[PDB]
């Protein structure tokens, strides 16, 4: 079974907070590894938030996508085969 | 050890055909297959340009903004364990 990462991408506008928030409400992320990864996001413009089967990762997705746009937040989120 | 992926990201600067001209030249896609994985880039924020061993994927990291920045584009280019 062929699974998938789901990406988020870096922009100027999402606040820092609100990515952590993001990586441990959605992807079950500890504070630690939730700041590490916004951090990552930060540097080096995308960063991997979690590995899921096709349907789920496209679930947390639509589910990031969601949370960012009712908090005024323009944050991408997108999956690629991992 | 893991093989690396090189992912190219989207910016408001960087001509398409630019990116097609990067994937076609340092990724040797073909002219459809690079404007397969362009247009990806436009509407998901990122796209996949090769999968290679550690090294020579910080070469062709390298050679894109190498290219990118003498071409006087922002464009990002980054790895990531494939
Ligand atoms: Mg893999």
């Amino acid at each position: 079974p062929s699974l998938y990462r789901v990406l988020i991408l870096n922009d100027d506008y999402t606040p820092a907070e609100f990515v952590v928030y993001v990586l441990e409400r959605f992807f079950n992320k500890s504070r630690e590894d939730a700041t590490r990864i916004m951090l990552h996001v930060h540097q080096n413009g995308v960063g991997v938030c979690g590995v899921y089967t096709y349907e789920v990762a496209e679930t947390k997705v639509a589910q990031v996508i969601d949370s960012a746009r009712r908090h005024q937040h323009p944050l991408q989120c997108t999956m690629e085969k991992d």
